[PDB]
């Protein structure tokens, strides 16, 4: 028994992941990484026979697309639908998340006090002009947080938004978000977007140069007086023409399960979505907030006018 899976996820624990679960089930994984597009063009250019029998992401959007192009099959499984809210899977069973990240804005605590930020559509206020840096709009977090703007308030405002945000920058967007914070800690700039996971990985790290840095950052979860903090998903789901439907049902099965939730909020730093389930003491101190719920099922289709958006605004 063995399942070929496809994934975008990045991370130095997935491989303790995937064998978390073959210790489990005795199920092979043989994996294939790449970034999200990369991996469903492959899929939908391999064929009927593709050998894909699980695609997992680390954005809510893909998925949509994913299954908007029809490359899941439905599964119908009772532990995947008491495990994971109904807001967080797809209503006919095609894909799942597993795990959540809150894409924050983190500032540097000497330049920068918690009282002074807000919401993401302020970070385009003239008061940051040459102290803001992000990572390139090419990247999903990215995409999937300017797609939110359009759905809350409307393409036209995001424009203008995306526009004004750009002209804070003060480098061209360069590097990952680990990147983005490190510089933010340097005084290269004052403040930056990130996920959670990321800050959780610094605060937690054998490497008390990474713990240094995060020692300089602080975490502030946006729009707490509206709609709530941004909200993504890093989810999965089975490939229609899997070659074993079986194990791949398994697989997302096992992802969803106390074992592997608890893996993944302790030792990469996410949200669980199982409830029940303690979060990493780092991820913990970063405190309470109100998430995004209803921007969700909409995300995916505000895709292109965000991409728009951030093309026509500059944001390399
Ligand atoms: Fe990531």
């Amino acid at each position: 028994q063995e399942i070929n899976l496809y994934s975008s996820r990045h991370y130095n624990t997935d491989n303790e992941l995937y064998a978390k679960f073959t210790a489990e089930t005795g199920i092979k994984v043989n994996l294939i990484e790449g970034k999200a597009d990369e991996l469903l063009e492959r899929i939908k250019s391999e064929g009927a026979n593709s050998p894909a029998d699980v695609l997992l992401t680390v954005d809510l959007a893909r998925l949509w697309r994913a299954e908007e192009d029809g490359i899941f099959q439905p599964v119908q499984s009772e532990i995947l639908e008491t495990n994971v809210p109904e807001y967080l899977r797809s209503p006919d069973g095609m894909w799942f998340g597993f795990t959540k990240r809150a894409r924050v804005i983190m500032y540097n605590k000497g330049k920068v006090k918690p009282e002074e930020l807000s919401t993401y559509e302020e970070l385009a206020d003239p008061k940051w002009k040459g102290r803001v840096i992000i990572r390139s709009s090419s990247n999903e977090y990215n995409q999937s947080l300017v797609a939110s703007l359009v759905v809350a308030d409307g393409e036209e405002s995001t424009l203008a938004w995306a526009k004004g945000f750009v002209s804070n920058f003060a480098r061209e967007p360069q590097g990952n978000d680990t990147a983005q914070i490190e510089a933010v800690s340097s005084g290269e700039a004052d403040l930056t977007l990130a996920n959670t996971y990321y800050m959780g990985r610094l605060l937690e790290s054998e490497d008390p140069a990474q713990k240094a840095i995060a020692e300089n950052v602080g975490v502030f979860f946006p729009n707490q007086e509206g709609r709530g903090t941004h909200v993504n998903v890093s989810g999965v789901g089975v490939v229609k023409t899997a070659p074993n439907r079986e194990g791949a049902v398994k697989f997302i099965e096992f992802l969803v399960s106390e074992p592997a939730q608890a893996f993944l909020a302790q030792n990469n730093y996410e949200y669980p979505v199982l409830a029940g389930v303690p979060l990493n003491k780092s991820v913990a101190s970063f405190g309470e907030f109100k998430s995004d719920t209803t921007s969700l099922d909409k995300l995916g289709p505000a895709l292109a006018p965000a991409t728009k958006i951030m093309n026509e605004a500059g944001w390399k």
